[PDB]
């Protein structure tokens, strides 16, 4: 059991809590979450209500549901160069004082488009509600299987989101010609994208472990912390 | 084994499958068939490598997975009216010479919006490349098992398309204050809806079956049958 | 100086401007309303401060802009069938108990786009927050000068709005080969149209005349009446 | 007379078109540009059709119409602390390895829009087809007068394009507890925009001057550069 802070305990924010999971991921042991404060999506709980919030970890209140994570690798002709994982994305992207980014997203072997673009975020339904979101993504409710394919600001006349089965295979091909890209998971784990490299995003066999406190529905969350209309 | 045209077999369109379909639909049987000329999607052949298809019928080689179906009912306060099933999608749809249509949506008896609109779409995940693609939904993979939430040109801040899981009820109350609406199910099979209604969709249990002849990535049926620019 | 109710004075809704404001049309007189306490955008009064309004109706104290209106015929090679005007947008609508509408789009007499659909929208810049936007249509300053085209749920790739040039002439030819469809004005003042016809909208030469008491920026029309979240 | 290369003459692409535009607008002297090769939307002409191009330009074919640029500053509290100009755009945008950036995007003094995002993109409708296009961004057609507000990646409900008259305010705050954001501006000049500051774009006083050899309209280049299915 271990605390990160301002089983896995989590007493902070959205930007702890995917830090908090990277590791929690990584020892197998199911993350819990608790705002402390400032308004976040993915914590289960506020710093408000807290003892029963420690309490009902001591008593055993919760559950681990397979939420989506990905896996990524970068790989140079044949080679994996490099490999990561995210709880939100993967973010394709280009530098910053750079230009338009060439880039060609296949999927299952068939590449489904090619342009120009800030970069490529391809996301969790858990992460559904986040970058994806703001790149005019759908809402996935946490507990679909299934990966987001999100263009990021592409000079194209196509960049639909395509929402495609667990276990497919996405791949971003960085043009040789081109600039090193970028790749960063969850905001952190930066890796370079050599241009001529290949992005390869794919469902980790380990996902991450969710613990519900309140074995209540998405629409819950979503509606109260977006502050959705629902007049 | 019968034969449907503009084991299951049809030589149509898409409005052929869903007729086809819709009759096997009782019968069990998976569904199978041949485009004709015109762009059709779920044809897994076309008119083109017809014949060649036949041996798939006689030797009865292909395979089956079983289509995420929704299933509809219209009630007000406890009384069930009226139910439909669809194999694309379940479109609400204002009266037709009428204004926008007054709205609250729910999902998981929560509810997320409301407003006026042209009305709102339920799609099956194979659904969303027919109607709630043109309405402003995103692409999913066929195999999903989810079911995506489309609200049709509605005068609001946010309708966003969202994709649910499988394991849901949406459902969509009808100003009973206004007008009558209509509902339709594949685009067929429509049904009158009371003022005041109340809609609901969820994941249908008997799922559609599907003959797979050729085993090929679902982004080849995609890139041509929508001819996606990857120019 | 008239009234009329659910100089130009009515004390009804969007539609009674659009039905008070559609007489004055004809006798050039500006149009000037109060909306009645369900959200009503173009009234520059409200049915809170209606008596203070009058001075402005006594005094005639306002200012008039004349906004850019729409002129619409309906022809068949050569031969001008009907026409119509509009206040806010020109609504191409498919039959109601139809499919998918048959549809080239030509601007500037060039055909920018083909496709089936719920129809296409033509909107003066006043309309573009009315149904244009929940068409998926972006929000124009009112005052503008600049005609928005807004495919209505289009079975296609690409149906992004379109901003035209108010010397400009929006054509939509009709299948023949189809259905017949249907063409409204305002929402109103519906016009059957022939298969095969071909829709035409340019810049209307009589604008509407506009009776703005309060000089504010139309920023704090936009806001409240579509309560903008600066949250 | 001056030449920019791989009255003033470009002989290269889109990006040295902006470069050359600098100028011509800083001299008052019509800017002239053509295709060399590489595909790109502002250039005229191909580099292929090139003796008439010149021969046009001593034979005195073209014109000059005012193409709306704008004018961008950013101040320190009263106190203007930076200014610049652009035919395309003023692109506010946060740090490459940085989070979302709180921006506040007020028009004539109203706040429209608050939120995190990657960026704000004030553009011309002369410039209404590049990243504004990416962005979700309407096409604008050259002549208008108009200014495009398109968001870049907001983390917000509503993220609307809106397009408002050539005379108004435009400005963005940049949030003081936040980072130091960037502008550049038709992909160079960039500048820094301090926690605090807050941008204000608007209308420069002198527009650039576009020399129209064809005198063809917009919807000529549009469809064919794109590769629009007119279908
Ligand atoms: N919308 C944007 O322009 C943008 C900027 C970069 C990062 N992001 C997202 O933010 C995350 C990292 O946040 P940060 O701490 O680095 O701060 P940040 O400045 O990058 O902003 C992140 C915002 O998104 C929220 N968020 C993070 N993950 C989320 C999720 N899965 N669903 C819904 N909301 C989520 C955070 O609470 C915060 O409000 C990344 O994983 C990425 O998904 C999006
Ligand atoms: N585009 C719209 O605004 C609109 C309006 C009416 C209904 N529809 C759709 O019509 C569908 C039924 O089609 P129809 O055969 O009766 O003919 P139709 O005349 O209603 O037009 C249907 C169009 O959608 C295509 N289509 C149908 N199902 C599809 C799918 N699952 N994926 C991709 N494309 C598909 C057909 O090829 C045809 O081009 C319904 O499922 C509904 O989704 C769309
Ligand atoms: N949302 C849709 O899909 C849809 C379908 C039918 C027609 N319409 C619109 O209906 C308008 C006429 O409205 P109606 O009074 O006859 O009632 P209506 O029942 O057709 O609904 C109109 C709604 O749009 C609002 N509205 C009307 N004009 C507007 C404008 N210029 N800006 C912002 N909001 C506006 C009204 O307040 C009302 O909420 C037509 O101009 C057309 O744009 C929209
Ligand atoms: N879409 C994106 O993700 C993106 C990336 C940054 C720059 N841009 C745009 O590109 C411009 C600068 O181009 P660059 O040479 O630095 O290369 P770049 O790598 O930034 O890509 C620019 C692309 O946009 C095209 N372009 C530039 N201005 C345009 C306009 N006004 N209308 C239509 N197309 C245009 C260029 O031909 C090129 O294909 C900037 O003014 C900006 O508007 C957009």
């Amino acid at each position: 059991v271990l605390l990160v802070v301002h089983l896995v305990l989590v007493l902070g924010g959205d930007g702890t809590f995917l830090r908090a999971a990277e590791l929690a991921r990584n020892a197998s042991i199911p993350v819990l979450g608790v705002n402390l404060g400032r308004i976040g999506f993915l914590a289960e709980a506020e710093a408000e209500a807290i003892d029963a919030v420690l309490e009902h970890v001591v008593a055993q209140d919760y559950r681990v549901e397979d939420r989506l994570t990905l896996d990524v690798v970068v790989r140079q002709g044949g080679r994996i160069v490099n490999r990561g994982w995210a709880l939100n994305e993967v973010s394709l992207e280009k530098g910053p004082r750079l230009g338009v980014l060439g880039v060609v997203v296949e999927i299952d072997g068939r590449p489904v488009s090619a342009f120009g673009c800030d970069g490529v975020l391809v996301s969790t339904p858990t992460g559904s509600t986040a970058y994806a979101f703001s790149a005019g993504g759908p809402v996935l409710w946490p507990d679909l299987e299934a990966i987001l394919v999100v263009p990021n600001n592409a000079h194209a006349l196509f960049g639909r989101p395509m929402v495609t089965s667990p276990e497919a295979t996405i791949a971003i091909e960085i043009e040789a010609d081109g600039h090193d890209a970028l790749v960063f998971c969850d905001g952190r784990r930066e890796m370079l994208i050599p241009a001529g490299s290949r992005l390869e995003v794919t469902r980790c066999v380990t996902s991450v472990k969710w613990a519900r406190l309140d074995s209540a529905p998405f629409t819950d969350r979503l509606v109260r912390k977006f502050r959705l209309p629902v007049t």
